[PDB]
């Protein structure tokens, strides 16, 4: 009606709209409408805000799951995904899994994933420069790790990534495309699950299969789809932003040579691109007060859906200084590029690890390493809830 579409423009490669800083500067909480479900939301695109709104109880997720509150996604949310549970009942599914992804844990994974990395990346010198990075390294690397994490089968690659891809549709699909890819993967994934019956395995599927059949207050529903859920951002987000990091330091090519003059700054490197990277496209799942919450600048009613761009929040000028900057050596770097509170990224150990290990192999190995394709010309992913490269052809 009066209130603007968001989001608020197609997007261009990592840019963030020039709207968002305007937003953060004059209305930092203001209404827009979504492309799906009814009515009006609040976006909220600073710091402080967005962690109250991701930090509460007062916000409610679980109630996002009625077919009218406006989302960023064709389909409703189901009261079985794992991001639509409210704690407590939230807290008892995320120990399902938790102990696996605990920062200990993933440091055990180090060895492993650097002896995956080294070993694809080897497979790119015999093919020989150019060569295109997604195909050689950042599809291959975290589909084998969350492969092995889980239990999932390798030669089942094409079947799960063409299911996550759908799934992860902001206007590409219709609610229907994407309803019955749902309904095949939560088959796929209760199979698998099923297989442990009489055969129990020494992985994260594993855990799901004693748990269907052990514990008295999780539905076989949560516990499949935290399969699934696991199983799409496993490889989702960390095959999209092995590109996004790469993108960035090879266009700013004083970036990717600060890293091959030290390789020992790629932690520190990788937590500022996470900061930098808007891989979420727009918007989040959204949260609907329960009761009044008082945010910087209006008092959000009980019943007022909002929604948070996290790549907003993360450019704060009140957080960060010279916050439109890339700087490898912030003293402080306090982003919410894994969210914040209940929902909190599970995986946020892991993608920090495939990260480090992708990029300090890169810097260490190819102090060459160019991009080979023209800029103007990068296949930008369309029509998807997050970003990055369906391909990123270099040269070494
Ligand atoms: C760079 C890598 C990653 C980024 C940038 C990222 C980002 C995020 C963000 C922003 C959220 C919060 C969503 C919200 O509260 O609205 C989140 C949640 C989640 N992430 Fe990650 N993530 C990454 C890697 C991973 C990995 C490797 C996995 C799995 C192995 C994973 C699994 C999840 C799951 C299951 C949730 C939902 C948690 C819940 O609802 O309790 N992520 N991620
Ligand atoms: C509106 C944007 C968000 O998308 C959604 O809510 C999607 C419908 C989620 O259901 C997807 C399919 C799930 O698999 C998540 C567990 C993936 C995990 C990485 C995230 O939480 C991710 C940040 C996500 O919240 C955003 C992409
Ligand atoms: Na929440
Ligand atoms: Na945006």
């Amino acid at each position: 009606d009066a209130v603007p579409a968001y989001p608020f423009s197609l997007p261009h490669a990592l840019d963030l709209d020039p709207h968002y800083a305007e937003l953060r500067r004059d209305e930092p909480v203001s209404r827009v409408r979504l492309p799906y479900g009814e009515g009006t939301a609040w976006l909220v695109t600073r710091m402080s805000d967005a962690r109250i709104v991701l930090g509460d109880s007062r916000f409610s997720t679980a109630a996002a799951t009625d077919p009218a509150t406006p989302r960023m996604f064709p389909t409703p949310p189901e009261p079985d995904w794992v991001l639509a549970q409210d704690p407590p009942d939230h807290t008892r599914l995320r120990r399902l899994v938790g102990k696996a992804f605990t920062a200990r844990r993933v440091e055990e994974m180090r060895p492993r994933v650097r002896s995956l990395v080294d070993s694809l990346l080897d497979d790119m010198v015999a093919h020989g420069s150019p060569a295109d990075l997604v195909e050689f390294l950042a599809v291959p690397f975290p589909v084998a790790v969350i492969c092995e994490l889980l239990g999932v089968p390798l030669e089942d690659r094409d079947l799960f990534r063409t299911f996550s891809d759908a799934m992860l549709s902001s206007t590409r699909l219709t609610a229907a495309e994407i309803q019955r890819v749902q309904q095949d993967f939560m088959v796929y994934m209760d199979g698998l699950v099923a297989q442990r019956r009489d055969a129990p395995t020494e992985d994260l599927l594993g855990a799901l299969a004693l748990a269907t059949d052990n514990d008295d207050h999780l539905t076989k529903g949560e516990i499949v789809n935290m399969g699934v859920s696991l199983l799409i951002a496993g490889h989702e987000t960390s095959v999209n932003q092995i590109t996004n990091l790469v993108h960035l330091l090879l266009t700013e090519r004083k970036r990717y040579e600060s890293l091959v003059a030290d390789p020992a700054l790629v932690p520190a490197a990788v937590e500022e691109m996470l900061r930098y990277t808007p891989l979420v496209s727009a918007g989040s799942f959204v949260r609907v007060a329960t009761e009044d919450v008082e945010l910087s600048t209006v008092t959000v009613r009980a019943g007022e859906p909002c929604v948070v761009h996290f790549a907003s929040a993360n450019r704060d000028e009140e957080v960060f200084d010279h916050a439109d900057e890339l700087d490898f050596h912030r003293e402080r770097n306090p982003h919410i590029a894994f969210g914040h509170g209940a929902h909190h990224c599970i995986g946020a150990q892991l993608g920090r690890l495939e990260l480090q290990e992708a990029l300090s192999a890169l810097v260490r190995r190819f102090p060459t390493l160019d991009l080979a394709e023209p800029v103007a010309g990068l296949k930008w992913k369309q029509g998807m809830l997050i970003r990055g490269l369906e391909r990123q052809i270099v040269s070494w």
